[PDB]
């Protein structure tokens, strides 16, 4: 098997060691820079909470696995888990509401927890003074990992193994010949290898520069403490390091807590945010390496604890009879959104990274890439983790920077899913983006770019607006980035013509002669068809999972433009294509460009489109003149354009590209031509619930790498008859039909209570499903939400969708639930 | 020699074969739809009125060069060119200004002409009712061409020397292969071609189809009548179609007149456009051709003549006693420039045009066209005329009906060479459009950019400046399109910080692993070096002539970003780098994109730009950190962006590319950084008179492929030692030294007479050049005007340039004027 | 219907604006109104200012029903009005003019 170098003896790069093990990958040499009894990263500082619970599915999966592999690892009959249980206690209503959210993340990725009153708060833990408690989330299977025990232990088995460890080491350098990793390079010469992982904590940056490939984290400090002796916890625990009572989070004052004896450890995020450059941190001889001096603990800063320690004493007054024994500021990762990074290097082929990755995901993450490397794909959806998840200007060192400390100061807070950030924003903006303003556009953003979710403009439509489009109250957590102009746009595009601003869909043109060739082997479509045609199709994995639904719009013979869901895509092209173009001909080469800042796009659409279109193109928009998914060059407004024929709110119309400099006058002919027809700006609350009426899938909520076409209600994407293409060997035989899970419809009962996402679904008082997408739909009027549920789970049954701790009935109902017979797109 | 079609027996067509066969190409097919005793394009009805005179040198040697070859074209003692002069009367004092521009035009380009009187004019041309003459221009070299005798003529002369010709046979397509043209389609199967050249006057779109290619020429009528026997003039001429006065133009009233025997024949473009389709034309069967029955003579439509019939009488009274007899509504092409389409198309090797061209230029175009053939090139500057001039948004049929018409409607206006057109405006703008807007921006407009000239803002800084920066007062001509604001900027851009739009400068990226081969072939430089160097350097011809000058930026080992000078350039590029790609391995591929669109740059200069820059970036731009010509990624603002260190206004700072989508960020992170600073936003006023003051050269007017490098002043960026490169062979042994003519900066005299360009330039009382480029020099605080002078003519030596008929005094200087020893650029 | 005290109308909107509106718009005035007046309540313009403002001067996280029609930004803006300087628009201030012989 390949030759692997890691890099690091963190918790990360010894579960892997160790994964790679069990697969039968052993031809491992781990590499630190520290001693191989204490490295020295932040694994040998961490006080090792492990609460599973985690709006993320792939996360909470991840320390779900962590915690069973712990509780296995063991010597001398002694583990590496002491599963104590977590509790998170609320002390003020937005915390309790939270708590009951979280609850349902717990039983939707199959977390056993319950919500405590303020009496069974103090039955578990005593210590706590109850007059604040309004509530706790208590989760008995957390508990307390021994991290750098379990380091010792896998260094132990996997060198039994075959696994070569060298401590003391120094990586500076990384060689490389043809674009693939060759070896590592020490003080000592190069360590040979066909594929390295970086596995190297907070490091992970100056890791990265070695091969030109930011690696998106900011090492940042966070204080932990430990107390004096306390007079309550006399006699309790064992000594030195026991702990009975579950791990506690105190999120309201970000401060978490744990036992070691009769001390108690204080973890606190209750101070400024406090960079670290890697690169003062001087190089730790080996020898001199302790539990007080090592790389990841810098000086505790006393006048940054003062207010956690009051808040301490306030929650758990026991403590106040104690004082603070000792404290250090421990370094680790944080990222701009929070998610680890895994994967592959955009810049070096077998250069991988596992970064930024807690204690508590650590074996999930490690087990991930051991997949990932040993059979090219994870178990585990791992679309929040990939390292190519980042825009360009999420690379930059100011965003990492930024992003990496506002995630740092919000760890712990209650935040909706769709809170915006402050800052850094009009990052990237489309050209229409004056207009927009002059609309009343409320702006939110991702991959840096701002999007109108509505535009103020529109408020003026309500009072015209029939009825029946008029959407009852919202909740507060459902009203939050929300607005009941989004009726308005919705009403207007189902019944006039509405302008919306497709510019950030992510947008690659694949071109050279190689092109159809590459295209061909990677989608599920036959796309050698004569240019004009638009195709929607899928990019599976050799598995057959769903790596993503696109569309593929031949432009010319050696030319094709592919609207696509983000920077994952655009890293698989761009890797696939330049493989393709080294071991091919010169009939083979093939290039892929991101061409997304350099154009625009308007989805122009509703009953009323082709009269406006027509007020500004001598082109043919007939049916004849132009068919449902195919595109042709048009002229609009004098403007050079791309027309492709598909809409993804289910309606009449176009997607119009031209180049950026082209975007405003194109924008401004067709909003002056509409005046007539009574013509809009609609924004994303509106295109996201009329797409949901549609049926139409979002990549990476509705169906991820976890589900195959079929799964997902997407067979009718892929063409099995082609004779070749990734993941049909995979997909031989399989139906929707056969299909043991399978995304299904769901609308709300009572026409009124809203879910968001990842609340839990019910059938028969059973979790079997839990809610990828949803969101009002104004034209059915009523909430809808989509899960997976079990094959047996038939059209017409009815489920419970948990929000807020609220069973919420709702049927499983055909999609789409708007014109499924298409009646609006055709002819 | 190769197979030719050429496609119409016009004056230009026959011409063309004519012009070929002196060449020794004889294997030419001539192809007519008409009888060729009478093809019954626009041809068959021309007047023939040829007035030399031009605003643009090209087009008047073409006029030239076509009387030369009329007058020697004979049968019988006859000639086909009947050289009475021509005579262009003022009847208002802006026509008599600019007559006085136009006898600078000729003076500049080689022609005898002279200024009359009143008095002088009743004198030649009796019948001028004298009252509102101001003035006249008489050239007694202009005349009337026989162009119907000539096309006779050329078929016959062309027949003898081995020339075929097919009349009543109808193209109807282009046959093709592998990106070639391979042969005509008649209804009588395909006639085999190697080069096929289109010259079908109107016809000419309609033709560009068969093959995919914009040709950017409309249909228009324009009228021409001739009256009954007058009077006054009986017994003067010989019948039926003698003159004997000079051809007479009355361009204050749309019309122009010569004498047939005692009739007169009146052209007027007094009417409103009148576009044709040619395709309800009707295929004419040719036996139906006759003088009053052809496709090129629409009936004749007297209101709109009526006007025009009445301005007739009162400038030349005898009229009033004739009467119209017949009137025909004649069609022939317009573009949107007014310049005619030459060259090979974008879409097909050996395709070319040769369209919309009139009687006045044809041999001359002829000639070129047969020159471009048979070498490879033409011995005249073809930039006005070339086909891939245009911009993409200038080849839509909406453009090219739009802007022709309005050519047409100011055909025989006096225009200032800055006045914009009013509509279509706003078709591309750069990502800092609104930003501009903000600061008052005055906008002018050329390739459909929008580019700001000066910006209103920046007018209350005039109070601010020092005395010394304040220009004396303009003339009214000088003085339009023209600002003092634009002093402001210039000082400020000399003394402070500046942010300049370069968005609109061709980009080109040309990329592959046979981009450092293709751009070391086209280029004088050597461009094999490390990625991170700017290069300035020519594209030459292989006779040496500049096509361009360029800067080569290397990116990266297969990437070159590339600034051009327009879309001639580009379309250079992606022919050439076809064609490499066609004869080369997997190791020669090589694409081209245009990417201006896309993109945006800003040019940040002036003294404090490194401290701006410095605000808002932790790059090193240093010199330590960036040298001068050299190139590296930045972040500034959050925003990736490619920093190049050059200045065409001879400042400290860069230019600073990225992506259209960031360009508002990135404009805003600056301004805001240069507030303490005093930043301004400047425009393209002060911009010119900047670069005017540092002698850099602007392609198509300093100089173009009539120039080598040597006569330019541009040997510096010949590398005459490489191997290898388009022109080595033709620049062996010339140096600037020996050169005949060469580049001379001139400083106006008196501190304050501004020419503009084109204006004459005299040694000794004789005209031996005319001024290229010109401006006001803010920072020598003089205007100054280039102009080409013979080698023998030195620095300190004293010229006259002459505007409006007036000699302004000017001395040869050493340029550059400003900081020549480049210590503004430097360290 | 449950609403917060600050909540707006949607329509009829910005009958009467200060001057300074289109200023206002350019800085990403968030508004609310009352007497017919459009009134920011802060801008957007100055969420810029958090990064660099001192801690002491961040709030803690509001519940919803406080939170709503309130922003974070607000508390840079008093920061900057007790330490820089800063422009309130008073235009709405109900402003008589009492003249007169009489008028004292
Ligand atoms: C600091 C901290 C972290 C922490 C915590 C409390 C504090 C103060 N509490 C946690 C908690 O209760 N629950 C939990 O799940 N995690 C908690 N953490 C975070 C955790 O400590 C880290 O996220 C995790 O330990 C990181 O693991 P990883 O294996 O990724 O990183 P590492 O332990 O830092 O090891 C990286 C190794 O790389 C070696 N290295 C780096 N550069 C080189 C070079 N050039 N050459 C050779 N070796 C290199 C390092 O020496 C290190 O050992
Ligand atoms: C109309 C007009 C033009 C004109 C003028 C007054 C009027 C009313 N006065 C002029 C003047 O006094 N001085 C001057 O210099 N020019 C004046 N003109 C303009 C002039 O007539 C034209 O610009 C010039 O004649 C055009 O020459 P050209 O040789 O380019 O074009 P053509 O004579 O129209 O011939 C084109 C031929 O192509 C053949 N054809 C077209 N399509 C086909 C196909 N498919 N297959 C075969 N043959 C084709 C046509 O039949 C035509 O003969
Ligand atoms: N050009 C383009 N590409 C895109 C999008 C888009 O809206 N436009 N997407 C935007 O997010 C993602 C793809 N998601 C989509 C999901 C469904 C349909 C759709 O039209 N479905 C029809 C297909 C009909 C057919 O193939 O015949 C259907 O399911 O009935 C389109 C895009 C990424 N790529
Ligand atoms: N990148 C870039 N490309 C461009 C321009 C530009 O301003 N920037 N041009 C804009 O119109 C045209 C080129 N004209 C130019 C003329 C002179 C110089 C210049 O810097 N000349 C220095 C060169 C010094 C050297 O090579 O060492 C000089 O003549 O001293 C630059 C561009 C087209 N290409
Ligand atoms: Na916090
Ligand atoms: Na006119």
């Amino acid at each position: 098997t390949p030759r692997i170098v890691i890099i690091g003896a963190g918790i990360v790069g010894t579960n892997l060691a160790d994964e790679l093990v069990t697969r039968g990958w052993n031809n491992i040499t781990v590499l630190d820079q520290g001693p191989l009894n204490m490295p020295g990263g932040s694994t040998s500082h961490a006080p090792g909470l492990v609460f599973q619970t985690n709006p993320s599915k792939t996360m909470a999966s991840f320390a779900k696995y962590t915690v069973e592999k712990l509780l296995s690892l063991t010597e001398d009959g002694v583990s590496c888990f002491n599963q104590v249980g977590g509790l998170e206690v609320a002390t003020t209503e937005t915390r309790l509401a939270d708590l009951k959210r979280k609850l349902g993340y717990a039983a939707a990725w199959g977390i056993e927890g319950r919500l405590l009153s303020p009496a069974e708060c103090q039955e578990l833990y005593p210590l706590l003074d109850g007059e604040n408690i309004l509530g706790g989330l208590h989760v008995p299977s957390d508990g307390l990992a021994s991290a750098a025990r379990a380091v010792q232990l896998l260094i132990k088995r996997t060198e039994s193994a075959g696994v070569t460890y060298r401590g003391s080491t120094t990586v500076t350098g990384i060689e490389q010949s043809g674009g693939r990793v060759t070896g590592v390079q020490t003080a000592d010469g190069v360590i040979p290898a066909d594929i390295v992982v970086s596995c190297a904590g907070f490091w992970g940056a100056k890791i990265g520069a070695m091969i030109g490939m930011a690696v998106p984290l900011l090492p940042l400090a966070h204080q932990y403490v430990k107390t004096t002796p306390v007079p309550a916890q006399q006699g309790r625990n064992d000594q030195p390091n026991g702990a009975r009572l579950p791990i506690l989070r105190h999120q309201d004052q970000d401060l978490y807590y744990r036992e070691h004896g009769d001390r108690y450890g204080i973890g606190s995020y209750a101070h400024r945010p406090m960079p670290v450059d890697v690169d003062t941190l001087g190089a730790y001889a080996p020898e001199t390496v302790s539990e007080h001096h090592m790389p990841s603990r810098l000086d505790f800063t006393l006048e940054d604890f003062l207010p956690a320690w009051e808040a301490t004493k306030q929650l758990l007054p026991a403590l106040a009879d104690s004082e603070i024994e000792d404290g250090f500021n421990g370094i680790f990762s944080f990222t701009p959104d929070g998610g680890p990074l895994l994967g592959e290097s955009k810049e070096l082929d077998g250069f991988y990274v596992a970064e930024a990755v807690w204690v508590t995901h650590s074996a999930g993450v490690a087990k991930a890439m051991a997949e990932l490397l040993t059979t090219g794909r994870s178990e585990t959806d791992l679309g929040e983790c990939d390292i190519t998840r980042f825009e360009d200007v999420q690379l930059t060192p100011e965003y990492v920077s930024e992003t990496s400390q506002q995630n740092f100061v919000e760890i712990y807070d209650v935040l909706h899913p769709l809170q915006p950030r402050l800052s850094p924003r009009n990052l990237r903006v489309s050209p229409f983006h004056a207009r927009h303003k002059e609309l009343g556009a409320f702006f939110l953003e991702a991959g840096g770019w701002e999007r109108p979710y509505w535009f103020e403009a529109n408020a003026a439509l309500l009072k015209e607006m029939p009825a029946e489009w008029l959407p009852p109250a919202r909740d507060a957590w459902s009203g939050m980035f929300s607005s009941p102009i989004a009726a308005a746009e919705a009403w207007k595009t189902r019944t006039a013509v509405a302008m919306y601003d497709m510019t950030p869909l992510k947008r690659l043109e694949v071109s050279g002669p190689g092109a159809l060739k590459l295209l061909q082997e990677l989608t599920t479509a036959d796309l050698a068809k004569k240019p004009g045609a638009v195709t929607y199709t899928l990019l599976l994995d050799h598995a057959g999972g769903v790596r993503s639904d696109i569309t593929v719009a031949r432009l010319s013979e050696d030319t094709f433009q592919l609207g696509a869901n983000g920077n994952i895509d655009t890293a698989y092209f761009e890797r696939a294509a330049r493989h393709q173009t080294q071991s091919g001909s010169a009939t083979d080469w093939v290039q892929v460009r991101d061409t997304t800042g350099g154009t625009c796009c308007i989805g122009l659409w509703g009953p009323l489109a082709r009269d406006l279109v027509s007020k500004v193109s001598d082109d043919d928009f007939t049916n004849d003149g132009l068919k449902y998914f195919r595109a042709k060059n048009v002229v609009i407004g004098g403007i050079p354009v791309t027309a492709m024929r598909l809409s993804y709110v289910g309606e009449l119309g176009w997607e119009l590209y031209t180049s950026a400099d082209n975007g405003q006058r194109l924008w401004d002919a067709l909003w002056q031509a509409g005046q007539p027809f009574g013509v809009i700006a609609a924004g994303r609350a509106a295109f996201s619930s009329l797409r949901l009426e549609k049926g139409y899938r979002s990549w990476g909520t509705d169906m991820t790498t976890e589900h195959d076409p079929f799964e997902a209600g997407l067979g009718f994407a892929v063409k099995m008859a082609k004779e070749s293409f990734i993941g049909k060997g995979a997909l031989e035989g399989r139906t929707e039909e056969a299909s043991a899970r399978r995304l299904r419809c769901l609308t709300i009962d009572d026409g009124r209570s809203i879910v968001l996402g990842k609340e839990p679904v019910f059938y028969k008082e059973q979790a079997v499903g839990y809610v990828t997408s949803a969101a009002y739909g104004y034209t059915v009027a009523k909430p809808i939400a989509y899960s997976y549920l079990p094959g047996t789970v038939s059209v017409g049954d009815s489920v419970d969708i948990e929000y807020f701790g609220r069973r919420i009935t709702a049927t499983v109902t055909e999609d789409p639930l708007y014109d499924p017979k298409m009646t609006r797109l055709r002819g």
